[PDB]
């Protein structure tokens, strides 16, 4: 679900689509909550940190 204002929760539980549950693995339609995030010198002004 979406975060409440001024509310935050952090967990490593794998998000599982309702129609394609995994229940024990990062399978199809199952995504880890965290995704990489970085920057490079070649990035444009809108892409700079």
């Amino acid at each position: 679900s979406n975060l409440k204002p001024f509310e935050r929760d952090i967990s490593t539980e794998i998000y599982q689509a309702g129609s394609t549950p995994c229940n024990g693995v990062e399978g199809f339609n199952c995504y880890f909550p965290l995704q990489s995030y970085g920057f490079q010198p070649t990035n444009g002004v809108g892409y700079q940190p």
